[PDB]
């Protein structure tokens, strides 16, 4: 048929490895998580009794009810893996908490949004206020179901609950009755708010029923602003939010997989090839060299990373963990597409980098604790969750991460086994009565050996991945380019039967991708890091605060960071390797400023915990140093001066910025010009400053030609006090500096804007108190 | 300083090679002009009396003067890489006739376009009447004298002609004072009619002068709609006319070269990088094999080339011409954009493939005679162009083509020369007191020598271009390995102190490569290294071979040959591209061994450069099918694609309202009109009226309208006033919603011309109409 098919976590044991560690930490916090605080959102929803609190954090700032969705996911995948009996009492024990709720409302609704009921009622009637990040007063509800959705289908497909089917079933026969009554406008309307992956849901209950009206209603549920650009091969994502569109293309390539045989839908080749595109401009043109993207949770131009490079908000884990499972999707069709009937091994390049660097170094490995920013500037940190403190998108796709490493090893072709990933595990291939253990110390070691443990005497092709970074291969005993590609080796499988091969590893320097003088060290796939220091590492395990999330010490200014000098080539070659059993290098070339350590030890960037660090170094050349230390010495300090005055800071139109401030609204809109987000009213829009030290100033940013005007208030008290107007910078953008009359306190404030005798506000684009 | 720059034509010598034969044919073409007959619009317009009657075709049906602005461009640089004394004395002539015309007026102004003063009055006050091809009932009059401003550009820069510079200036001036009065929302709109690179020229006037208010007037001529999505990696091009773009992407990335040190200006860097988008989304994404894009001179959607591979009128010259242009601009500053202080070899991949295989393959090399269309259609031929008949645009850039191969060989950065092309050239790099030969007989051999002819003892690197499609080099008897860098594009660097005498040998490996047709269709063309090879099919109905003065000679009008007589290549295409051997003898030529229908009975099918193809129908691309599917994919063929060819052999005349040369070409008149696209199509309505005169070479029984049929608007339909009465008969609706209405005609159009006039009939518009067709 030439299917490619992936195996179930039951028949791919992880064996010793950091993958395996990985899992056991994530069981660990998965298990320390309390039920009856992921359900209790449900049960008040559904007008039950909760027996417990919600969690904190935003499980009770409007996000009610997400957690408990990844959880059932989590948990599923955590039981399929490892037959863990805690997790399997857990997820017993989670399934019927909401069906309980289902029963007591019984029209199939699970929900945790605070006024659940009103809400759809509203959606139902047709009644739809979306914005970016908000249908009728709540946070996107639509994301949030998602995770119901997607937790129940998880706890079908990975735990075999026949419970879980049935809430589900009854869960998507509700939307179809709230959505019944609303044109495709209204829809795509409300499909404006973010919405998670509910299209690839409903197609998954497509092919779990085999009714096309799931199928209809996924397609419904398809935002075509989205999608219609990405199908004439149109990047249009600059300025978007980024983990908001993933999860949309997921669903619109799982769409295309089950509408593959609908004589009435002829779209399937169009919203697949959409896919296809999508994942190639954003891994070549949009992506780190730990396999993330985005900053600030947005996507920046693909020729401009100076904010990647700057900002303390890196790449977004939750963005990652989407692509990854978006490029599983596109490679197990790859070659049918190419006519090939062979998957494209571009894929899995991609997935071991991703993986390896950002997945893999997203979890502390031995306390536990889930990244959500990992910054790719120059000598910051990244903050880790805890358990009861830390609700968040990341927390969410952070416990799902760690129990699939099982899932892309390998993949099976009828008479064909793909071994893709150099992952330590025992396969049981029971399609073909084939039992075989994989054993490798990769990365720290370049030898990986398959053994078969259990044959039935057929004929089977091991398909080798040869990667792009790396042909000797030893065949019971017997001995035996410069591209993504497979090696056959077709026997008769015997059980004691020895495929030995080695993976030559060599040290690149990989360059920023927009081509400005930063660099990363890499090992074959493994991107390295130096240790920068262990100083204010400030909530580096979160407390429940908005913003709690983000790395929120003392920025160190470039220039006190490692500047790498010399010429690309000779910068990579001054890279050596340490003897040991660990990957560990030292820099022994030419450094600004002078290293007091001797000199610079690099290690792989997933072991590197619980300190500052680099992965991109900044670059100079002898004959440039000098303008370029002057522009660091003046400028970029002066910049790093301004962000340790910050008080706080408020990103207007830049949804989780605006959520973490409390945002309200009347008659306000959000957009982007030259690459920044904004908001303004023609009534009014608010937030909460949270003022952790006094604060002298206030700095506001608008464009010089914006002629509309805002009055500002402070606790209702109105600034009167006139702006230190400052020079326009290239785009057009102008910082107004108000020294206040008065210090604003220790605790919170509320700032309004509202018309200054002008139809709308002033446009603004930043929000920022200083010391 | 890092800067990159070209060496002047004045200092690079071809040798024998094709395009010496190329650049000494174009020679005999500009020569055979009549430039008493190319000055006759401009002195016209003066009101002065011509010597001689204007050239006719374009050049006396609205297009007067343009090719005089071509003839300066091609006279000025063929004087400097040749020095014929001969095109000096046509070029100072040239110049003080249209200097006398320029004294007559006294303003400033020197133009061709009929009742120029008339117009340029009306601009002047705000009386702004623009369409996409017309500004106040004249045909693309902006686009017109802008080939003056490059042509005195062009002969002050390349020829060195002080009167040349002062003409320029004036009228430059004049055009400051035209457009004084006007607001940004009135530029803009009139900017809506196309009006080549007016924007480039002033940028050069800007930096020739070094007074800002040219580069502030470039700007104002800078066409917003089309900057502002490139600017934001927005590839909007879809159903444009394709050269009437180019030229403006060469403006803004001009005036971002002028621009770089502006301090009141910010602009600069987004105006290059927009420039750089659009060359790499009509190269990677809207380009054939042979380096051309456009069909029918419009860019179809990236995703569909069917048309590209059905039609006749495949891949414009212009379009290449000026996407060369573009890539010379980008490739020097190339460098400064990834801070490397090194330009990129990928510029120079397409620089060679273009000039290769389009621009060399434009020019009837032993005749003369410019291409307009290269059809990629398998089995067609192509038209040129004649000295005394045409003057079509493609004969303008055409004349230009010829005269400047030698300005992309090499560059130089201070030590560093950068050896690019590989074509026979002896170099003068006075920079560094260097004369240099190179020698080789590449395409047809893999060697390549360079010889050092003089030198004053100077550390200095020569940078070789190792290509994509190709490392044992050899100086002085001594051969040097060095590492295989990568498969990607490089340069690899050779450091001495060069002398006199020194040596260096190297070869470029090629092999057969089988480019698919970019949107993944079964379709394939051979390339040999960056050849691109094609097969003869025939020398039958190679009607208008030679093109005559008429209005569409430009199109090779000929039996179109259905598809099923046409090789088809059979298997899987890594075994397609391994059966295609090398013929033994000094020129490249090839046999393909496989499978191929129909059969070849008597000998393999044999292909060549498809530069060296001329007189003669061809396939460049040809149509695949593996084993399996052969059957199914021949009956399919035999059915569809030759009632297609049917109807296009019946076919005594063809319009596409909304397109601009058909249109032009059929004398189009309107009142209160609108033209647009739906489902990739082209449509021309009116409230008022719109017509045509239709060509009848031979007499016609039926006429055959295209429709939307959801489109309930209506039109009368009048032949020579005469009202059509007659029922259409109504085909099936196609995919896209398209109809076609054919009427059986009560008489027979005789041979000769005939008004086709449609205004609505009891509606406010008309119809739509997509399609107009006379047939037999
Ligand atoms: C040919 C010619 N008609 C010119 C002006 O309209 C166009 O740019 C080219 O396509
Ligand atoms: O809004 C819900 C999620 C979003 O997908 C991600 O970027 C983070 N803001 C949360
Ligand atoms: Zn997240
Ligand atoms: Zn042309």
């Amino acid at each position: 048929n030439h299917q490619v098919s992936y195996f179930s976590l039951q028949d791919v044991k992880l064996l010793s490895s950091p993958f395996l560690q990985a899992q056991q930490t994530d069981l660990h916090y998965i298990l320390a998580l309390d039920p009856d605080r992921l359900s209790a959102p449900f049960l008040r929803e559904a007008g039950l009794t909760p027996k417990a609190p919600s969690y904190t954090n935003w499980e009770n700032t409007g996000l009610d009810g997400h957690i408990g969705g990844h959880y059932l996911s989590a948990l599923s995948m955590m039981y399929a893996a490892t037959g863990d009996t805690a997790i399997y009492h857990r997820l017993n024990y989670m399934l019927n908490e909401l069906h309980r709720a289902q029963q007591a409302v019984g029209t199939g609704f699970i929900g945790g949004t605070p006024g659940s009921l009103q809400l759809w009622k509203e959606i139902k009637a047709g009644d739809i206020r979306a914005g970016g990040f908000s249908l009728n007063g709540k946070w996107v509800p639509l994301y949030n179901i998602h995770k119901t959705y997607a937790g129940l289908r998880d706890a079908y497909l990975y735990a075999h609950s026949d419970l879980a089917r049935q809430m589900l079933i009854d869960l998507t026969d509700w939307m179809i009755d709230i959505t019944s009554g609303l044109s495709d406008n209204q829809m795509q309307d409300m499909l404006r708010s973010e919405h998670g992956g509910l299209n690839e849901t409903f197609a998954d209950v497509a092919e779990i029923t085999g009714d096309k009206k799931y199928l209809k209603l996924a397609r419904r549920f398809s935002h075509k602003v989205i999608l219609d650009p990405l199908i004439k091969n149109e990047d249009r994502l600059n300025g978007m939010h980024a983990n908001t569109q993933i999860p949309k293309v997921i669903g619109y390539k799982r769409v295309a997989e089950v509408s593959k045989n609908d004589k009435d839908w002829n779209h399937a080749a169009e919203w697949d090839h959409a896919a296809r595109f999508f994942w190639n401009t954003v891994v070549n043109h949009r992506s780190v060299c730990i396999g993330g993207n985005s900053v600030r949770e947005h996507f920046h131009p693909s020729d401009n990373f100076t904010s990647m490079l700057n900002d303390v908000q890196g790449p977004e884990t939750c963005n990652t963990y989407n692509m990854l499972r978006l490029t599983k999707m596109l490679y197990q069709n790859s070659g049918d597409v190419d006519n090939s009937n062979k998957p494209d091994p571009r894929y899995v390049d991609y997935y071991e980098r991703a993986l390896y660097n950002h997945i893999l170094s997203s979890q502390e490995p031995d306390k536990g604790g889930f990244v959500y920013f990992t910054p790719m500037r120059p000598g910051h940190y990244r903050v880790y969750s805890q358990p009861e403190t830390s609700m968040w998108c990341c927390v969410g796709s952070g416990l799902e991460n760690h129990t699939k490493y099982g899932e892309f090893i390998y993949a099976h072709q009828q008479d064909t086994l793909y071994v893709n990933l150099f992952i330590p595990s025992q396969l049981n291939w029971k399609e073909q009565g084939v039992t075989l253990t994989q054993e490798t110390l990769f990365p720290d070691d370049e030898k990986v050996t398959l053994r078969i443990d259990k044959a039935a005497k057929k004929n089977l092709t091991l398909m080798i991945r040869i990667p792009e970074w790396a042909y000797e291969i030893t065949i019971n005993g017997k001995k035996h380019t410069g591209a993504s590609t497979y090696l056959p080796i077709r026997r008769k499988w015997k059980k004691g039967d020895m495929i030995t091969f080695h993976l030559p590893m060599k040290v690149s320097l990989e360059q920023i991708p927009d081509k400005k003088d930063y660099y990363a060290f890499l090992y074959g796939p493994i991107v390295l890091a130096t240790s920068t220091g262990t100083e204010n590492l400030d909530g580096i395990y979160a407390d429940d605060s908005r913003g709690g999330h983000i790395a929120h010490g003392r920025q160190t200014p470039l220039q006190e960071i490692p500047m790498l000098i010399g010429n690309p080539d000779s910068i990579r070659h001054s890279l050596h390797k340490l003897s040991g059993s660990k990957l560990a290098f030292s820099y022994d070339g030419n450094v600004y400023p002078t290293q007091k350590s001797k000199s610079l030890e690099l290690i792989p960037f997933f072991r590197l915990h619980n300190s500052r660090y680099a992965v991109y170094f900044r670059q100079a050349s002898e004959e440039q140093f000098k303008t370029i230390q002057e522009e660091m010495a003046t400028a970029e300090r002066k910049a790093t001066e301004l962000a340790n005055r910050t008080v706080d800071l408020i990103f207007p139109g830049e949804q989780q910025p605006e959520s973490d401030h409390s945002i309200q609204y009347e008659a306000s809109e959000t957009g982007t010009h030259k690459d920044r987000h904004f908001r303004r009213a023609k009534g009014w829009f608010s937030y909460n400053l949270k003022i952790k030290e006094e604060a002298s100033q206030l700095m506001i940013t608008v464009r010089q030609e914006d002629r509309n005007k805002a009055v500002i208030l402070l606790n209702n008290e109105k600034l009167t006090v006139h702006p230190t107007v400052s020079k326009a910078d290239k785009d057009g953008f102008i910082r107004l500096c108000y020294l206040l009359p008065r210090k604003l306190k220790v605790g919170s404030c509320e700032i309004l804007f509202k018309p200054d005798g002008t139809e709308w506000t002033s446009a603004v684009y930043e929000v920022r108190l200083l010391k």
